[PDB]
C-alpha cells in the first residue's frame, strides 16, 4: 500500500489578542501562505499498483481530504472523498506509454505554491486518455464533472426564485505538452470546452452564459537549478467565475436564506501569469510570483487583481533555514473602480527535511505582519431578496456601512508544520 | 498493514440531457448495474493480523464506506464506520480450526454480483463461533444486531405517534455448510430467529410482528469452470421487510415530517433464486440470475418480483474484452394487482486485470438502454397524517395524480471502473 | 507506512430488556469501563518516519476516530480529525534527543486503564520542544489550544446572552520527568497555566476566572513485575472545570436552545490519586485505582468524588483468562450536601494476545451487575431562560420532580473485542 498525501497543522496567536487570524485582501482569490495559514488540512491517500505484467499495469488511487479548525482536539468533520480512481498504463498497443482511467481524480493540476493557487484545475469526476505520444510531445483528452448548486427550473419561468435545480457542467479538455521550443525550455498548449449540461426540459434563466472556453499557454524554463514558468490564459463567460477550467454556465447563486440571485458570468478574463523558484549558490533558494488578472464582465462586477511576492529562503546548515516572505496585492473593483491593496510580511525561523525550498517536511517558527488598506467591498448585507445590491462590489462607507476590511494593520506568530509525502 | 476494499467511481451522461441517470424498476429491490451505477461509492478496510503464534492467531480488520454524488471534486460527507471486529483463530483446542469473533463485522454475506443484491446478509455488530467442524459440515453460530429507527413507545397507548423510541432487534443465526450431497456440490443451510428487544416497559403497537424466522438453503454446483447457486428461502412476519436475516419487529415507519404510520411486515416471503457465472471455452465468460421473489403481506401491501438477466463476456485478448448486460424485471404489487416492467441493455468496451468475468480492476466505456412500463407507485405525496394512503400501492393515475415512472425510454452513457482488491 | 491506533467494539444486552446500558455514577466523570462500555469507538493512526540521515529524523502522524452507536451496520458519522503533526529528532546540535514539534498531537498524556480516565491531558493543536537532557531529568515545554463554544462579548454588556463568541484558551506546560529519587522510583512534576486569550475589545463575563494553574506530581515505582503510580494534582480557577490541563475561563455554558448561562469555576481542584498494575506469581494480574477528588467552586456547585476499584485476572493459559472488575464510586454535592454511589461487579471471560492483562487484542465474554443509590442530580429541566436552576445539583425530589438514576439494579452480559496495535 502507497500512503502519499499533503498535511498542514500549527498553533497561532494575533498581536492584538486571540487565535490567529489570516490576511486576504477582498477581491483577490489568494493569499500569501507562509505564516498565514488558518487551518488544520490533510489529504490522505492510499494506493496501490494492484496488478503489472512486464510494462501493463493497474494503479489504484484514493484521497479523503480533511479541514478543522484547529482550536480544539476533537474536531469532528465531514471529510471530502475526493479521488477514487484506476489507471491503466500501456494497454493500448498502438499508444505505447499512454493511459487511460476513469473515477476522481486531481488531473495534472497547475499552481501557485506560494500563494496556494490552482491557475489550471479541471479535477472532478472524469475519465480520459493521457500521454499519448505524437512524437513532438504528448498529448491528453480528458471529460471531466462539475455542478452549480442551482441555476435550472424544470418549467418556464421569468422568476429567478424557481432556477433551483442542480445544473450539471461538463468540461473537455485537450493538451499538447512537452513541445521542446528552446534550449531548457518547454511548451504547453490546452483548450477548456465547458458547457453547462440540462435535462430534458430544463432551462437555465434568460442571459445564461451557458457554455464558454478556456485557453491556455505555458512555457516551462530550467534557469539556475529551478524554473520558470510563464502562463498565459483567456477563458470567456461561463469559465470565468470559476477561472480554473470549470464551468459555471447557469449564472445563478443562492444566499444563506436560499434565495437564488443573478451573478451572470458573461464577459472574459484574461491571465497573465510568472512565477518559478530558483536557487543562488548553495545558500540562497527563492520562490516568486508575478501575476495580473483581469476580469471583465458585463454586468460590470468583475476584478482586476495584481499580485507580486518574493520568499527567499538562507540556508545556514543543510536543515536549518530561516525564511521570508514579502507579498502585495492590489484589486480593483470594476464597478466603482475603488482599490483594495495589502502588504504582508513574514519572517520565519525553519527546520525542513533537505535543503531545498521545495524540502518537506519543514517545522516553521513564524511572525507575520500585514497592512491593509481597503476602500471597497462585497455587499452581502440582509438576503438576496431585500437587496437588490446582493454580491455587488460597493465603496467601503455606501450607505453609511462599512464594507470591506478598513483601512488597518495586525501581527501574529506561532508555529506550523507543512508536509507533502 | 492489509490494504482491501471495493469501490467504483465514473462520468456519466443522459442521452436526453444532464448527468447519467440510474434506471430501477418500482418495487423491485435491486437493478442491473452494468453501465447503470449512478454514484462513487468504496470501502477502504485496513486490517492486519496482530499476533501469531504456530496455528493461532488474532486479525483485526476495519471498513470505512464512503458514497458520494460524483458531481463534484471536494464533496463532503458522512463516512459510515462499517466493520471493526477482531476474529480469533484456532484458540480452542476441542474445536480446532474454529474462530471466535466479536465486533462489527461484515459476517458471511451472500449476494449476486450482477444486480448488487444480497440475499443472505446479517451484518452489525455482532460476536460468534466460527467454522466448528462437525465432520460431514462446518457450524457456525452468530448473533448480530439491527435498531429499527423507532417504534417502541415508553408507555400504553393507542396513538402510533408516540412510538418513537428506537427499537433494537437481535438475530440468531445458524449456519452449517460444506456439505458434500453430490460430485462438485455443496449444500448449506441456516435458520435465522430475529425479535424485537424492548426496553423493560416499552412496547410494541398492537398487532406488531415482533418477531419472525428465516430458513435458507444453497446449492453450489461447480460447473463449467465456474459455478451455480440454486438458492431457496423463506422468511415470516418481522424478517420479511428487510428480506435478508435482520429484523424489523417492530412495524413502524417515519415519514419526512417525523409522523409514524405502520407497516407491519406479518405475512411471509418465498425467494427462489438461481445465479452463477460459467466460461464456454477461452473466449467466453457468463454471468445470469432468475429470480422469483414473493412478499405475501396481511396488509396487501406486498409484491411479486420476477427478474432475470444475463451477462456474457467476449474476450478479445487477456485483458480487453466486450461485455453486455441484458436484465429484465416485472413487479406486480399485491394491492392492487398492476404490474411494473423493465428490461434493460448495455453495451461496453473494458479493459481489466486478468482475464476472467469476476477480474478487477475494470476500466469500462458503456451505453445503456432501458424501456419501462409503470402501471403503479407508491404514494408517498403530502405526509402520513395527512395521507391515509401514504406508503400504499397505487394505480398509476390514482386520483388525477402520476405515480411510478410512468411509460418511457431513456439512454445513459460513459466511463466507469471497478475494483475489488 | 505504520499503522497504529485504538478500538472497541461489541454486542450486548440488558437483563431486563433492550441492547446493553452502560452505568456510570451522577457526579462522577468516569466509569468501570470491563463489561460496560456501550459504543464501537476506534482511532486509526498513519504515521511514517518521512526522512532519516544517522540520528536525525523526521516523523508525520494522524489519528482520525469514529465513535458510533454499535446498533447497525451501516452508520454515518462525523469523525474527529485529532492528530496531524509532525516531529523532528535531534536536529538541534546543542540538545542532543531533543524533539521539536508542531501540529495537532496527543502530547504525553496520562490515564487510568480501567475507568478509562485522563488526569493529565493538554492535546489539541500545538507546538513544543520535549525531551531536553537536563542531566538530572528530561524537560519539556508546550503550548496548546482549547476553545470554548461561546463566552465573549464583542461590546460591553451585563446580559450574559450577549457572550456567544468563540474564546480561545492557550495552555503553556513545562515538565520535569525521569527523576531517580529512589530505587526503582521516578519522579516527574509539571506546571500548567491557562488563560482565556481574548480579540481585541472583546470580553469575559463580569467575575469569569478568566485563568488558572494545574499542578502536578507523579511518583512511579517499579513493584512486583508491574508499577505503581501515586498522583497529587491541584488546579485553580479556569483549570478546575475540564481538570486535566485545560482551560476554560470564559465560565459560559449554552442550553440545547442556546441560551448561555454562568458556570463560574472560581475555587480550586484537589486530586490525589494511586493506581497500578502488579503481577502475583504467573497465573494472577491485578489493576487497581484509589483516587479522592474534591472540586470546590465559589458558586457551590462542584464536588466531591472517591473512588476504587480492582481487577485481577487469573490465567488459566497463556491466552485464556478470567477477568473481574469490581468498581465503587462515591460523589457528594457541594450544594446539597446529598451523596450518590454505585457498586459494579463484571465477571468475564476473555481470550487475548499475550499473558498479561495489559495484552491486546482481547476478546471477552461477560456479565455485569451493577447497583446504585443516588440522592441528588443535575437540574437539566426547561432551558436556561426559564429556569433559574438550570445546572444546579438538586435533590432527587426536588420540586416532585425525579433527578438522577433513583435507587435501583441492573445487569447486563455481552461479548466485545478490545486491541491497541
Ligand atoms: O484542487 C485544488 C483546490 O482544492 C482546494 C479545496 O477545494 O484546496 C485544498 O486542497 C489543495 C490540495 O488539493 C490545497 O492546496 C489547499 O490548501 C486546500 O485548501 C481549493 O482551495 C483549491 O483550488
Ligand atoms: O452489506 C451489503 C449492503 O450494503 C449496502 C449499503 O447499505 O450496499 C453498499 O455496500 C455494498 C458492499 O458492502 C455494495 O455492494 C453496494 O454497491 C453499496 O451500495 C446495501 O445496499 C447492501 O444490501
Ligand atoms: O484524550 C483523551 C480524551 O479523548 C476522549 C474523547 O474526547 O476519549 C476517547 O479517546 C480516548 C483515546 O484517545 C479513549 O480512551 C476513550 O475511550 C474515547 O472515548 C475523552 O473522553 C478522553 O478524556
Ligand atoms: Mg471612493
Ligand atoms: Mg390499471
Ligand atoms: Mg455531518
Ligand atoms: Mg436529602
Amino acid at each position: 500500500v502507497d500512503f502519499h498525501g499533503y498535511a498542514r497543522s500549527g498553533i497561532g496567536w494575533t498581536g492584538s489578542g486571540g487565535e490567529q487570524q489570516c490576511f486576504q485582501t477582498t477581491g483577490a482569490q489568494s493569499k500569501y501562505r507562509l505564516g498565514n495559514e488558518c487551518e488544520t488540512y490533510a489529504e490522505l491517500k492510499l494506493g496501490q499498483e494492484v496488478w503489472k505484467e512486464g510494462d501493463k499495469s493497474f494503479y489504484f488511487d484514493t484521497n479523503v481530504a480533511y479541514s478543522v479548525a484547529q482550536q480544539n482536539d476533537w474536531e469532528a468533520t465531514d471529510p471530502a472523498f475526493r479521488e477514487a480512481n484506476v489507471q491503466g498504463k500501456n494497454l493500448i498497443e498502438w499508444l505505447p506509454g499512454s493511459t487511460i482511467w476513469a473515477g476522481k481524480r486531481f488531473y495534472q493540476r497547475h499552481d501557485v505554491h506560494m500563494i496556494d493557487f490552482y491557475y489550471w484545475d479541471i479535477s472532478g469526476p472524469g475519465a480520459g486518455l493521457e500521454n499519448i505520444d505524437v512524437g513532438f510531445g504528448k498529448l491528453s483528452l480528458a471529460a471531466t464533472r462539475s455542478s452549480e448548486a442551482g441555476g435550472s427550473s424544470s418549467f418556464a419561468s421569468n422568476n429567478i426564485y424557481d432556477y433551483t435545480n442542480e445544473t450539471a457542467n461538463d468540461v473537455f479538455d485537450v493538451r499538447l505538452a512537452q513541445m521542446e521550443i528552446n534550449p531548457g525550455g518547454t511548451l504547453e498548449l490546452g483548450v477548456d470546452y465547458g458547457r453547462a449540461n440540462l435535462r430534458d426540459n430544463y432551462r437555465l434563466v434568460d442571459g445564461a452564459s451557458k457554455d464558454g472556453w478556456l485557453f491556455t499557454a505555458e512555457h516551462t524554463q530550467s534557469v539556475l537549478k529551478g524554473f520558470n514558468k510563464f502562463v498565459v490564459q483567456y477563458a470567456t463567460d461561463s469559465m470565468t467565475s470559476q477561472g480554473k477550467g470549470l464551468s459555471q454556465g447557469s449564472g445563478v447563486a443562492f444566499d444563506n436564506e436560499k434565495f437564488a440571485y443573478n451573478i451572470n458570468n458573461n464577459g472574459h478574463m484574461l491571465r497573465i501569469l510568472d512565477h518559478g523558484a530558483i536557487s543562488m549558490g548553495d545558500n540562497w533558494d527563492m520562490m516568486y510570483v508575478g501575476m495580473y488578472q483581469d476580469i471583465n464582465w458585463d454586468n460590470d462586477n468583475g476584478t482586476k487583481w495584481w499580485t507580486v511576492g518574493i520568499r527567499p529562503m538562507y540556508k545556514w546548515t543543510p536543515i536549518m533555514s530561516t525564511v521570508m516572505e514579502i507579498g502585495y496585492d492590489n484589486v480593483e473593483s470594476q464597478r466603482t473602480g475603488d482599490k483594495n491593496n495589502q502588504y504582508k510580511i513574514t519572517l520565519a525561523q525553519q527546520w525542513q527535511a533537505g535543503d531545498s525550498i521545495w524540502s518537506r517536511p519543514a517545522i516553521r517558527v513564524f511572525a507575520t505582519y500585514a497592512k491593509w488598506d481597503e476602500k471597497w467591498g462585497y455587499d452581502y448585507t440582509g438576503n438576496a431578496d431585500n437587496n437588490a445590491n446582493f454580491g455587488k462590489a460597493v465603496p467601503a462607507d455606501f450607505n453609511g456601512g462599512s464594507f470591506g476590511r478598513g483601512d488597518s494593520d495586525e501581527w501574529t506568530f506561532g508555529a506550523q508544520m507543512e508536509i507533502w509525502w
